[PDB]
């Protein structure tokens, strides 16, 4: 096997699509996504995505559906083994991620709404 790809937060397929799609449109060649910290609360569940083909020393890299993902250590601890998925369209390019620090633990206490 390898020893570079697949490290922390694993994203979906579309998140890759948003990259390989607009990057290929840039005429770059085959950009590699590069996540950063852009969540909401103190935990984090979003993380801003950019198209960085270079590398970014001290940046873990996870291969993508059609490209390569590389996030910064700062996010590394925020996204750790979480899950991300992208859903762009009319409503707008919405981003959603899930991790232990984000979801956290409640203790199972009914489920409805606010």
């Amino acid at each position: 096997m390898i020893d570079d790809m697949a490290v922390p937060l694993t994203f979906t397929d579309a998140a890759a699509n948003k990259v390989k799609s607009l990057i290929s449109e840039e005429e770059n060649t085959d950009l590699k996504l590069r996540v950063y910290i852009t969540g909401g609360g103190c935990s984090g569940f979003q993380y801003g995505f950019t198209f960085d083909e270079k590398v970014n020393d001290g940046d873990l890299t996870i291969e993508k559906s059609g490209v390569q993902l590389v996030i910064d250590p700062m996010s590394l601890q925020y996204l750790i083994g979480g899950t991300v998925d992208y859903t762009e369209g009319l409503e707008g390019s919405r981003f959603t991620v899930n991790n232990p620090n984000a979801t956290s633990t409640c203790g199972c206490g009914s489920s409805f709404s606010i």
